[PDB]
């Protein structure tokens, strides 16, 4: 997250760190949202690699002992069947991870609330992106969980020529684009929390940013629209 601030450690309890085994240790690679005690929602591209992934809930500082972490392996990965790694612009950048065990819920570990199917936010709706992604384009991952205020940019505006053009689909949510704040590498798969009717809900799964940079003006961060996959999510969880 570029232009973010450090999140309080109990503000976004559904946020998780998706990590892969890199030798005698683990490296953070993407974010995710805990949606069931044993299911995590993330981006399909985060798991394109044939790596050994694990999920950390109750995580706040990737480099220090927060004393609230729970480490659990990924037992099964279910990527959306229409996902195509060489075509992120087509959408379908979402996947569900079944954890090897159910995590214990507390003030640092809670299920993320998803929006009602079909919900579309009005332009400029209040949201916060969270994650440990790069704090600057071509920078380094954050140590502490970061959050940045990224208001939505509706489809009509986001798909206009000065923005993303036809790259963005109605199955996506765009947020930010002020050239100062944005998601960045390492934030993918994480949540886009939007305040609706007094409650925050995870409306997006971080998918991509411009190839020219993270915080590029008129190139808002793009997320997979969660409300367009409610049935898919339910069907997968009901199956596995």
């Amino acid at each position: 997250v570029v232009g973010g601030t450090e999140a309080q450690r109990n503000s976004w309890p559904s946020q998780i760190s998706l990590q892969y085994r890199s030798g005698s240790s683990w490296a953070h690679t993407c974010g995710g949202t805990l949606i069931r005690q044993n299911w995590v929602m993330t981006a399909a591209h985060c798991v394109d690699r044939e790596l050994t992934f694990r999920v950390v809930v109750g995580e706040h500082n990737l480099n220090q002992n927060d004393g609230t972490e729970q480490y659990v392996g990924v037992q099964k990965i279910v990527v959306h069947p229409y996902w195509n790694t060489d075509d992120v612009a087509a959408g379908y950048d979402i996947a569900l991870l079944r954890l090897a065990q159910s995590v214990t819920l507390n003030s640092y570990v809670q299920l993320g609330v998803l929006p009602r199917a079909g919900t579309i936010l009005a332009n400029n709706s209040p949201c916060y992106i969270t994650g440990w992604g790069l704090t600057r384009t071509n920078g380094q991952l954050a140590q502490t969980l970061q959050q940045a205020y990224l208001p939505t940019v509706d489809y009509a505006i986001c798909s206009s020529s000065s923005y993303w053009g036809s790259t963005v689909k109605n199955s996506m949510v765009c947020a930010g684009g002020d050239g100062v704040r944005s998601g960045c590498q390492g934030d993918s798969g994480g949540p886009l929390h939007c305040l609706v009717n007094g409650q925050y809900a995870v409306h997006g799964v971080t998918s991509f940013v411009s190839r020219l940079g993270c915080n590029v003006t008129r190139k808002p961060t793009v997320f997979t629209r969660v409300s367009a996959y409610i049935s898919w999510i339910n069907n997968v969880i009901a199956s596995n």
